[PDB]
């Protein structure tokens, strides 16, 4: 059935998809897609589609699948399907290093949202009342934007089309906080370049926030779905996600 498939990526999420010193996409999803196809014994190709439209070009049939740093949310899950999970990661906050954010305690350090209880509402409760008067900036169409405006609606929030532009935003002093997951920011914060920036709060699973990184997959194209299921499963198994995962993240995300 399938010789060959051609693999979205956005080119604007280290280090998951970006761009090398030559313009070439690069990455874990790059790494990861390749190694996949190998296994699935098909031909990949990768090519480049903005965040804004990467699932309608999917359902329109620009390509086959999606390889872009995307969670398994349920919104998601409605327009179109996913390969099990490759990658498994909680969510956190981002600040500055000299802000009084950081001085915040932290009563749940792994804080689950898919049946919030009184006492994990609470813990939500405490930082959005912290983030009272603090500007926050997510890139638009993800889950933090989506867990922003849900769960945290009364503070101020600004979206942007790339993280590229939230990180330049808060360096600037734009903005003062933000929300990724810790596979995005830790590398980030790992960086010599980026020891003024800092994580911080719970890291948050579930909810909002999915069930882990997949290959978003048109919902009517089931065999090539249960092919990606097949390589992925065989890719945890072995230790390659592990490997790819220390090579990229510098610490193992494999689910
Ligand atoms: C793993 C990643 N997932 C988010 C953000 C994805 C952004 N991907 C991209 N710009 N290529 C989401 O599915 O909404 C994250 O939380 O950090």
């Amino acid at each position: 059935d399938y010789k060959s498939i051609t693999i979205a990526t956005e080119g604007s999420y280290a280090p998951y998809n970006f761009k090398d010193a030559g313009g070439k996409l690069i990455g874990f999803d790059i790494d990861l897609g390749n190694d996949l196809c190998k296994r699935m014994n098909i031909e990949c190709k990768f090519v480049e589609q903005a965040w804004d439209g990467i699932i309608p070009s999917l359902t329109a049939g620009r390509y086959d699948a999606i390889m872009a740093a995307m969670g398994i949310q349920p919104a998601r899950e409605k327009v179109i399907a996913f390969s099990r999970p490759y990658l498994l990661t909680p969510n956190t906050f981002l600040t500055t290093a000299d802000s009084p954010l950081l001085k915040t305690q932290v009563a749940i350090e792994n804080l689950p949202l898919d049946n919030i209880t009184p006492e994990q509402k609470a813990e939500l409760d405490k930082f959005t009342k912290i983030f009272e008067g603090v500007k926050f900036g997510v890139q638009a169409g993800t889950s933090h934007e989506a867990f922003m405006k849900q769960m945290m609606p009364s503070v101020q929030i600004s979206t942007y089309d790339t993280i590229d532009n939230v990180v330049m935003d808060l360096k600037a002093g734009r903005i003062d906080a933000s929300l990724a997951s810790v596979s995005f920011l830790k590398p980030l914060t790992d960086k010599p370049d980026n020891k003024d920036l800092k994580m911080f709060g719970p890291r948050m699973t579930g909810g909002l926030f999915g069930k882990g990184v997949g290959v978003g997959i048109r919902k009517e194209d089931a065999d090539l779905k249960a092919l990606f299921d097949k390589a992925i499963d065989a890719a945890i198994a072995d230790g390659t996600v592990q490997k790819l995962s220390q090579q990229w993240f510098g610490y193992d995300a494999s689910p």
